[PDB]
């Protein structure tokens, strides 16, 4: 009855958010176009394929270091040893919970949250229950990121809603949820999915979640004009695997 | 010094299987046909689709019902559900670990195969880290194998190798390492790589594990002509969503 209850007053948060975009939300850019060093800054490097090694985290790491970004992401398996390889720098080490299918158990996720901190992660993105969201199972999605953030206090979770699966309304849905649970990001895509960002998604998921939380755009950010769209549209972090080119298309092109 | 030795053991193992392939591998089939009740009796009817809702498991597990399926096959937060729906029958529920990607900690992978199996889960279909045996860390890789076996003894434990980012020595590698692990089934593919099942590779892997380990194949198999195929070169299992029209095609087609 009280679960019920709470899924009753998130229905209500839904609809007051989809109220509100439907007699206000305007497309347009958030600011004008970020720099080279504003790039680098939102940049997390990524490498979570599932043939990457050693050698190849060493490489990304390394490249982190050499540009300047943000932080790397890794799967949690690498998470000690890129720690290791960035030890003294303040690049951050983000890994991944429940990813890419958002769809284990939420103790799962919430084990595997505590065992990256654990292990040297800085922040986790996780994914969402798509399925369950879907299905408007509100409680459930609630409950499996609010476990994540609670079983890592303190740590920036980042929830991917994986807006390729997702209509309109389930975004703003994935986003309000997300804002209730006490996440600190929302984030487009797993890179693993039928699509990644758009300068559209990531723009009302901004205008939904406020200046206070923050967006991550990744899946599809190739090049540095990607990038800049982004940036432009409201992400405040840039997922990808191509920040090395993203810098050279930089300094080449807008230098 | 347990563990440099076990990397040494499994090397050499390895090369013995490698050195036996190079000798006396011959490609061919193992059994002359496959009819309509063997193939049912290999299907695990699978939805994995991160934007699988409940309604479409209990679509799912309906399906397996009336077609009187092996199996069926969906992701942890579903296996509570699943065994509810299929109460009062044998229809096994299957779930997958460290999935898709295979990069979780080994005490993720150990900790979800418990969860599962605490949840109703009959077989588990794990995930190899396949960077780590392009690394050939052998310890590793085994160690991550043998930690979900023993997690669930008594449980039938599948280790996907994912043969479409795997050279010939490596899936070799992964069907030893598999076996002196304690697995029961190899599996060619997860469905979200690059490739599925081929006869090619259902055969390798049979020849390698023998005739009291299972193999189970998997993505791609859309027709009956395409299930066939595979239990004719080894396969012991069929991983696919589209059991319902591989049945309707035999029925059609054959009787």
């Amino acid at each position: 009855k009280i679960h019920h209850h709470h899924h009753h007053m998130i229905e209500y948060r839904i609809e007051e958010a989809v109220a509100k975009y439907r007699e206000f939300y305007e497309f347009k850019p958030v600011r004008e176009s970020a720099g080279i060093e504003d790039v680098k800054s939102a940049i997390e490097h990524t490498n979570l394929k599932p043939f990457a090694t050693p050698d190849d985290i060493k490489k990304l790491c390394l490249e982190a270091r050499e540009n300047r970004f943000h932080g790397v992401c890794v799967n949690p398996c690498y998470v000690k040893l890129a720690r290791e390889e960035l030890e003294g720098t303040d690049v951050k080490v983000v890994t991944v919970v429940g990813f890419p299918l958002g769809a284990n158990e939420t103790r799962t996720k919430a084990h595997e949250a505590i065992f990256a901190v654990e292990s040297g992660a800085d922040e986790i993105d996780m994914v969402i229950n798509v399925g369950m969201l879907k299905a408007k199972e509100w409680e459930y999605v609630y409950e499996d990121i609010r476990s994540v953030v609670e079983s890592v206090k303190g740590k920036v979770v980042k929830v991917i809603i994986e807006t390729c699966y997702l209509d309109t309304e389930e975004k703003i849905a994935a986003c309000v949820i997300s804002k209730l649970a006490g996440a600190h990001f929302v984030k487009t895509s797993t890179g693993f999915g039928t699509g990644g960002a758009t300068a559209e998604d990531v723009h009302l998921m901004k205008w939904i979640v406020g200046d206070e939380m923050g967006v991550k755009a990744s899946g599809g950010i190739r090049t540095f004009e990607d990038a800049v769209k982004m940036i432009m549209y409201g992400a405040d972090r840039i997922g990808t695997s191509s920040g090395v080119k993203i810098v050279q298309g930089g300094e080449e092109r807008y230098g």
